[PDB]
C-alpha cells in the first residue's frame, strides 16, 4: 500500500464533473476545480487544467496526471509548510502517508488549525491521544469513515484499515 492507492481509495474516481461532499465540482480522483456553485465556472477550470475543451470529461489517463500533479503538491505544500514539515519529518513513513492524505483532503491550510493540537501530539508521539484529538473536529463529523482510517493509520502506523 502507498500513498496513491490509499488516496484512491478514500477519493474513488470519476471521469465526469462531480460534486464532492461540500457539494463542490470535482473531478477524477478528488481533483477540485471550483468553489464556485457554476458548471460553467467548473467547466472551464478543467479545460484550463487538461489543455483541452473537454465538454466536463475526461478520460482516465488525463484523471491519473491530475492525481500525481496533486499528490506531488500537497507533498510540497507540507515541505514548505513550517508548521508541517517538522510533523512530517518526525513521522514513520506510513504516518506520513495520513498526513499527507489530510492534506490532500483539506488543504495545508485546513491542517494548520489542527496543528496547535493534534499534530503536536503526533509531533510527540502520543498515538492514542492524538487519535482522540483528532476525532473533535469538523473533520471527523462530516466525513467520519474515512477520517477513521486516517485516525487509525496515525494511531497505529499500519495500513490495517485499508486492508
Amino acid at each position: 500500500m502507498n500513498i496513491f492507492e490509499m488516496l484512491r481509495i478514500d477519493e474513488g474516481l470519476r471521469l465526469k464533473i462531480y460534486k464532492d461532499t461540500e457539494g463542490y465540482y470535482t473531478i477524477g480522483i478528488g481533483h477540485l476545480l471550483t468553489k464556485s456553485p457554476s458548471l460553467n465556472a467548473a467547466k472551464s477550470e478543467l479545460d484550463k487544467a487538461i489543455g483541452r475543451n473537454t465538454n466536463g470529461v475526461i478520460t482516465k489517463d488525463e484523471a491519473e496526471k491530475l492525481f500525481n500533479q496533486d499528490v506531488d503538491a500537497a507533498v510540497r505544500g507540507i515541505l514548505r509548510n513550517a508548521k508541517l514539515k517538522p510533523v512530517y519529518d518526525s513521522l514513520d513513513a506510513v504516518r506520513r502517508a495520513a498526513l499527507i492524505n489530510m492534506v490532500f483532503q483539506m488543504g495545508e491550510t485546513g491542517v494548520a488549525g489542527f496543528t496547535a493540537n493534534s499534530l503536536r501530539m503526533l509531533q510527540q508521539k502520543r498515538w492514542d491521544e492524538a487519535a482522540v484529538n483528532l476525532a473533535k473536529s469538523r473533520w471527523y463529523n462530516q466525513t467520519p469513515n474515512r477520517a477513521k482510517r486516517v485516525i487509525t493509520t496515525f494511531r497505529t502506523g499500519t495500513w490495517d484499515a485499508y486492508k
